[PDB]
């Protein structure tokens, strides 16, 4: 099989680890979620090509901020994430994540991923955002951001319901294979 490396980045609590867990174990972690990952090589077949895709999870706060640059060498594809229930997390895409990834991973394809799509029509989420005069991120807003940052594409998923998860990783593998 062809060996490729994926790195996932984005604001704390935007659903990175749960996304990796759901693709790998086919089960949303209902109780315990480790800070990261670590060490899962996905077997993915796309367009008649068997790929081993190493999943490198990352985190924030002092220690994991310090360590995060060590994830970047020899990356073939980046999943850059925000949460659909967090306009703040989308704002950090151009402010923080894009400059960081462009510095360490020039020319590496980026898939921009909107996580927690299940929260888009969630009553509690709507109500909490409405008191801020905010609303969940719209798909067109995600797409606009992907265009702006020069991403390979924009995708949405819910780790919680599993919807769109398989497709995120299939598209990431296609990006890792090219060029
Ligand atoms: N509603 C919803 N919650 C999610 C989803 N994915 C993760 N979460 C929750 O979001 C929180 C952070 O998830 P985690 O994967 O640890 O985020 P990370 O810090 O980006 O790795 C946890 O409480 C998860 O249960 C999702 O798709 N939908
Ligand atoms: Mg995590």
């Amino acid at each position: 099989a062809i060996r490729k490396k994926l790195v996932i980045v984005g604001d704390g609590a935007c659903g990175k680890t749960c996304l990796l867990i759901v693709n790998s174990k086919d089960q949303f972690p209902e109780v315990y979620v480790p800070t990261v990952f670590e060490n899962y090589v996905a077997d993915i077949e796309v367009d008649g090509k068997q790929v081993e895709l190493a999943l490198w999870d990352t985190a924030g706060q002092e220690d994991y901020d310090r360590l995060r640059p060590l994830s970047y060498p020899d990356t073939d594809v980046i999943l850059m994430c925000f949460s659909i229930d967090s306009p703040d997390s989308l704002e950090n895409i151009p402010e923080k994540w894009t400059p960081e990834v462009k510095h360490f991973c020039p020319n590496v394809p980026i898939i921009l991923v909107g996580n927690k799509k299940d929260l888009r029509n969630d009553e509690h989420t709507r109500r909490e955002l409405a008191k801020m005069k905010q609303e969940p991120v719209k798909p067109e807003e995600g797409r606009d951001m992907a265009n702006r940052i020069g991403a390979f594409g924009y995708m949405e998923c819910s780790a919680k319901t599993k919807d769109g998860v398989r497709e995120v990783f299939e598209m990431a593998t296609r990006a890792a294979l090219q060029a």
